[PDB]
């Protein structure tokens, strides 16, 4: 390691805020972790004498600087009283014993320019501990009941510690901030990141801009967020309280506490082992020390406190391990990053025999109850946002909750007794964690719906008056947590205006190789057809306004009896198709005579249309329709569903999924939700960056054509939250579920796909559930432009994820 001159001194420097560089010895809260503290750091900065609590006998003692904390009359002015000083010595109450009283305005001491923010972060604090441990956590239960709380907060994938803490700090997905696991190899650096050792302290791992840097760059001082493991929790609290006693111009406005518990014990004992009660009690006692200490400093109605976890904890035992050696012939030629997720790469880049395709195949649906599923990273559910980083191996194993994956059996017993772990898919209930906000800027006695931890950075910025660095939150989506300091964004400006084409082409101008048995012949209904094509039913089918197109392109709005679309002249297909299905709608067949019907659209030039010949010649690719012919309002309207402008390229394997969605599931949802509005369309994300591809990024076309092949198909399914009102006459808040289905040429993902669609398609769709915001990123469209609802409410709706977990 680098040389440090430990012969310097921490006198007058204990828990200094500014870092000093090698070779200078350190006195900060992380110095122990770098083995670089000055020789007298323990003696001066980690005093322990007489413990952490005042007692009657110590009240008004002569100050003894040796003591861990003080009970002398000068201690409040020095800022170093034991947290219970005023209770024991001055007849005050513990904070927890005081009634909840609304904090309508900050009540801060003179010299405080803004309410400080204290983040109280807890590792492995599973969401359900707030109910199941409530009898042993009175301080936490008071924060929860009196402040603003969610029933749970969704972590990021993988549900590991450093990825989640750093997402809290940055607002970024792991793929963007770079901490993609607790273990990583970076092929460009040729460097490895591990929990143990020095490499993880190198700045090149840590991307984005974390909150303490955002603060500092904008003139807001920060406490150092990382605490060496051996610093007792009592000392971390005392350190924060001492910093809060610094002069105004020296004093931070943002702070973080961290606890390794309950994660540490949860690994040993399982999430609900009897041994878990004590760690929860201890954390609660720490919270009480903080709050008593704030009360002493007259800050308990001034500071905003966030109580937040990184991830939950699941029951996992050594016996529930899958071994790759039971699947692969070649297990010595791979490197596996193991555990609650798998990542596989070649052991040697000089091995020309390594082949990811044969590895995937050998891992796919090989054992009936197989407890992991292999994916190429681009095929992972888009909601995980887990692909666009060179540190993420191409081959990924999604491991079932309660299981591990390992390379060989000896890997498990050459080192177990553990009973808990985490890392699984971030929709899994056991992985959910906690959020409580308490203070003047948060709401009083308020429950908010579950939300994702990527959203918190923005809020913490709002709490501190900071402009957030660019991040993956949706700023304004959490305004409903806040009494004040809301962020009031404007809707993005539409970049491309639509064309509204009329009838401009004769049938014979088209030479598309299409056919349709549609030659059948009325002045009464002549006018009706013309009205429908000029948009007379658009209010029924486009319920929340046209989506706005946020990039430069050429597209047409096309109206029909049963659906409206925004048709791209560049991609030769809709960007979006919008239609409403009432609870009373009937499903019908595709008539025998229309099975292979495709019809030219006389509003759209031959040159801006798909053609049927390309599909005939492309022996791998077929086609489907975005507005489903099955849900036509009448036999005559059904002809509109067969327009070439409603056609999209679909692999036969995918058509099985799509047809079941369209013929069975849409009507099921309309029945259950009292009507639904559906917006469906293609997505192109060939570079797996979560963002709309430009034309030049497209890697596959329908053979012999310029018709690009989507990587995914989306649908956004909206109805009235009050399901006593039909989707098309909803006066209040909305309810949404969405999906982003991978457009794959096989159903290998679905191990039961040989069975009828009723046994597997809906399961696939649930796995590929999505937020509206995910679709916005992937399409460059902006939805819900014209509703009766507040914009912040709509932002919340766009971040909603339908998870399909139990309670
Ligand atoms: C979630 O939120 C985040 C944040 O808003 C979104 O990420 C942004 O998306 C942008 C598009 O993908 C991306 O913009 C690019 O930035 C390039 C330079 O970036 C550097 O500087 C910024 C600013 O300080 C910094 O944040 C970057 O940090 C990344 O890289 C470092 C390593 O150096 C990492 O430590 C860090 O974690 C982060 O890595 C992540 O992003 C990079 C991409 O930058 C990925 O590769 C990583 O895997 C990881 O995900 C950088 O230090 C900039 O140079 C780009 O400009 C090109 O594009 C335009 C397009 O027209 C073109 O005109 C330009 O000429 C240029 O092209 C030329 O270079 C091409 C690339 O080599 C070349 O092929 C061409 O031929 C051209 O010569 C571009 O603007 C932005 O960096 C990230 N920011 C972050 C923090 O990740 C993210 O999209 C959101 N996610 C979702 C789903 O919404
Ligand atoms: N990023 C981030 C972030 C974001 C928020 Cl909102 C709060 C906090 C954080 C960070 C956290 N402090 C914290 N985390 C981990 C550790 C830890 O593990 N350490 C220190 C040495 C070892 C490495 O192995 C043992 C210590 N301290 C408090
Ligand atoms: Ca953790
Ligand atoms: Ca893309
Ligand atoms: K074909
Ligand atoms: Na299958
Ligand atoms: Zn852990």
């Amino acid at each position: 390691s680098p040389w440090t001159a430990t012969s310097g001194s921490c006198k007058g420097r204990c828990f200094e805020l500014q870092e000093v560089g090698p070779p200078d010895c350190r006195c900060d809260n992380l110095c122990k972790s770098y083995s670089s503290c000055c020789h007298d750091f323990d003696e001066l900065c980690l005093k322990t004498a007489r413990g952490w609590e005042c007692t009657k006998d110590r009240c008004g003692e002569v100050r003894n600087e040796e003591n861990a904390c003080h009970c002398s009359e000068d201690c409040l002015s020095r800022g170093d009283c034991c947290t219970n000083y005023q209770v024991v010595c001055k007849g005050e109450s513990h904070w927890v014993d005081d009634d909840c009283e609304e904090i309508k305005v900050p009540e801060c001491p003179a010299g405080f320019v803004r309410p400080p923010l204290i983040i109280f972060s807890v590792d492995g604090f599973r969401a359900s501990y707030m109910k199941k441990g409530s009898k042993v956590m009175p301080n936490i239960e008071k924060l929860r009941s009196c402040g603003t709380h969610a029933p749970y907060m969704r972590p990021v994938y993988p549900t590991k510690t450093f990825p989640n803490l750093y997402t809290l700090a940055t607002g970024l997905y792991p793929e963007s901030h770079g901490i993609v696991g607790n273990s990583m190899y970076d092929p460009v650096f040729d460097a490895s990141f591990h929990l143990r050792g020095r490499e993880k302290f190198n700045h090149r791992w840590w991307g984005g801009q974390p909150l303490w840097i955002t603060a500092t760059k904008q003139g807001v001082r920060a406490g150092t967020f990382f605490w060496s493991v051996s610093i007792p929790h009592e000392r971390r609290i005392l350190t924060i309280l001492q910093w809060l006693s610094l002069p105004d111009n020296e004093r931070p406005s943002v702070y973080a506490f961290y606890s390794e518990q309950p994660d540490f014990s949860g690994h040993k004992y399982g999430p609900f082992g009897p041994e878990m009660t004590n760690p929860l009690r201890e954390i609660d006692k720490t919270v009480g020390q903080l709050m008593d200490g704030l009360k002493q400093l007259r800050l308990h109605r001034c500071v905003n406190v966030i109580f937040v976890g990184d991830h939950g904890m699941e029951d996992v035992t050594c016996d529930r391990t899958e071994f790759l050696s039971n699947y692969l012939t070649n297990v010595d030629d791979i490197t596996l990053v193991p555990g609650t997720l798998g990542r596989i790469r070649a052991k040697s880049i000089n091995n020309s025999k390594y082949d990811p395709k044969t590895i995937i195949a050998a891992l796919t649906c090989k054992k009936p109850d197989q407890h992991f599923k292999p994916y190429m990273k681009q095929h992972l559910p888009k909601r995980l946002h887990y692909a666009n980083n060179r540190r993420i191996e191409d081959i990924h194993l999604l491991v079932d909750r309660r299981w591990h994956v390992a390379r060989k059996p000896l890997d498990v017993y050459k080192k177990c007794f553990f009973q808990g772990d985490h890392g699984f898919d971030n929709k899994v209930n056991s992985m959910q964690t906690v959020f409580v906000g308490y203070g003047p800027t948060f709401k009083y006695r308020t429950k908010v719906p579950p939300f994702e931890n990527i959203e918190l950075y923005n809020v913490m910025c709002d709490l501190l008056g900071l402009k957030p660095a660019p991040n993956n939150g949706t700023h304004g989506s959490l305004n409903h947590l806040l009494r004040t300091n809301t962020f009031r964004p404007t809707m993005p400006d539409e970049v491309s205006r639509p064309n509204y084409p009329g009838i401009m082409y004769l049938q014979s101008e088209f030479d598309l190789g299409c056919t349709c048995d549609d030659k059948v012949e009325n002045k009464l209904e002549e006018l009706n057809k013309r009205l429908h094509t000029k948009g007379s039913t658009k209010e029924r089918h486009l319920l929340y306004g046209r989506p706005a197109v946020l990039y430069r392109t050429s597209y047409d709005i096309l109206y029909h009896t049963d659906f409206e679309s925004g048709y791209s002249e560049i991609f030769l297909m809709p960007l979006w198709t919008s239609y409403t299905i009432s609870k009373q709608a009937e499903v019908s067949s595709i008539p025998e005579h229309l099975t292979n019907c495709v019809r030219p659209d006389v509003r759209v030039s031959p040159g801006f249309s798909q053609n049927c010949l390309a599909y005939k010649n492309d022996k791998q690719m077929s086609y489907g329709f975005l507005f489903p012919p099955y849900l036509s309002s009448s036999p005559e309207a059904k002809y509109d569903a067969f327009l070439v402008t409603n056609m999209v390229p679909m692999y036969p394997a995918f058509k099985r999924v799509w047809a079941y969605f369209q013929r069975v599931l849409v009507k099921k949802y309309a029945s259950e939700r009292n009507g639904v509005n559906v917006i469906s369309g293609p997505i192109f994300d060939y570079n797996y960056d979560g963002l709309r591809d430009t034309e030049d990024e497209i890697k596959q076309y329908v053979e012999g054509s310029s018709i690009p092949v989507p990587t995914h198909y989306y649908s956004i399914i909206t109805s009235c939250l009050d399901f006593t009102q039909p989707a098309d006459k909803c006066d209040g808040p909305l309810s949404v579920s969405s999906f982003i289905l991978p457009h794959r040429p096989d159903n290998d993902e679905s191990c039961n796909s040989s069975e009828d669609e009723s046994k597997w398609v809906e399961e696939l769709m649930k796995m590929h559930t999505a937020r509206v915001r995910d679709i916005e990123h992937l399409t460059g469209l902006d939805f819900y432009r014209k509703t009766s609802r507040s914009y912040s409410e709509i932002l919340t709706l766009k971040t909603y994820l339908h998870t399909y977990e139990s309670e």
